[PDB]
This record gives structure tokens, C-alpha cells and sequence, in this order.
């Protein structure tokens, strides 16, 4: 906890989750999850533009579940991902480990694929301009 | 069409509210409350707020509950991801789900399936009868 305002989490395929947490008005130690997800996974669609996310986070044992619908002004992939997992802030690195489900289409055979993503916190790069570094 | 009441095979109830996303075409933000009725679980019979997103284009959804409210805490979170079928006599939502929790400093994630069916408000003549 005390990842504060906006924080940056990178998974093993280079995908980026920018979480924002707002306290739930009614749920003890629970925060509403907002922000944006940037998909960077190699063989996929809907890459490199922000998809808003929605979810909930329980600080008591640092658990989370969030979702993306893959529709925004750049690209539509007509699907939705739900991620559910837990954090470990200890040591030199903060890590979020997740299992996931994807409501999907092949033809009109609707289905749901499953998987795993592990994210690691990485704090903003500082460059002294947009043109250097 | 979807303010609407969806009942799963354990008697658990999802009351969805949908508000249009300002930036995502054919996408709605999912709010409302979830009431858990599942037999061998905690955190039963009280409202847990839910959060998610819904894509109208092919009627797909993903939503979440953190199992913490004023009645009961179960220190976990469920995420549900699936699709609707409005056709026929009955509207049905079919989902897969994942559940993050602890067992003894031991993080773990269980999974399963829930199928929900729409049922619109029953009308009684009063609270006392009929």
C-alpha cells in the first residue's frame, strides 16, 4: 500500500497498467480501481493505445480484480479481459501476480480464454527533455 | 434490454446499472450491487458493490467484487468475465470467474463458472402479502 496517486506496472509482454486508486465510500480498506491499460503484446490487436480500466482493490491483503473492454477511438477488438490477483511489495521490487479471463470471438463460437500475467512496478523514467533519452 | 436483476444457480443476485462510457464506443461502465447466496461461503446475503465494463456490440462483460462491506469481510476478490444471450423466453448471462485469497501467508487463486438468468421485479400487493 501507499503507492499513493498514479503508479506504473509493467508485465512480461511489455504491457502497461497505470492504476489510480480511489477509496470506496462504503467498503472498508477497499479502493475503486481506475486508470489506463496499454497493451504491448506481440501477436495481438488493440496495441499501443489507452484502454480504461475499472475494478476494485482490497488493501488489507493487497488483492485486486480489474477489467478492460477493448474498445476505444483507435481500435476495437470486441472483447473484454478480467484480471484477478495479488501484490507483493517486499524486497527491492514490487510485483503483482495475476490470473485472467478473456471473453472472446471465433466466428459465432463465443468463448473464454484464460492465462496469467505478472506485473512489476517501474517508476517514471526521467529525461531532461522529450528529445533526449 | 438493460436497474436489472440477474440470478445465478446458487441464488446469488447481481443488480447491474450501466452507464455509457464517455470515451469507449459501445461500452458501458458497470456499477450496482452483488448479493452472494452460495452455501459454503462467507459474506452472504448483504450487498457488495461491483465495478466493471460492458461491451454492447456483442454483449460481453467483465466485473468485480471485493468482499468487504459493513457486515462482513472475507479478504478476497472475485472477477467474473462472460457473455449474454437475450434470445428466446429467457435472458441468460454465462460467466467464468477467478477468486484471489489467502490461506496462511500463502496467496492463492480459485476458479469456476456462474450462469445468471434475468428475473424482473416480482410485484406483491404489499410488503405483508400477495
Amino acid at each position: 500500500k501507499l503507492l499513493a496517486g498514479a503508479s506504473n506496472w509493467v508485465n512480461q509482454s511489455g504491457s502497461v497498467a497505470q492504476f489510480v486508486f480511489t477509496p470506496s465510500p462504503t467498503q472498508p480498506q477497499t479502493y475503486e480501481v481506475s486508470g489506463n491499460y496499454i497493451n504491448n503484446a506481440q501477436g495481438t490487436g488493440c496495441k499501443g493505445t489507452p484502454y480504461p480500466l475499472s475494478g476494485a482493490y482490497y488493501s488489507g491483503n493487497q488483492i485486486i480484480s480489474f477489467s478492460v473492454v477493448w474498445s476505444n477511438a483507435s481500435a476495437n477488438c470486441q472483447s473484454a479481459t478480467g484480471w484477478t490477483g495479488y501484490f507483493d511489495f517486499s524486497g527491492s521490487q514490487a510485483v503483482l501476480k495475476t490470473d485472467w479471463n478473456l471473453a472472446f470471438y471465433s466466428g459465432s463460437t463465443p468463448a473464454i480464454q484464460q492465462g496469467q500475467d505478472d506485473f512489476m512496478q517501474s517508476v517514471a523514467t526521467v529525461s531532461e527533455s522529450l528529445l533526449t533519452e
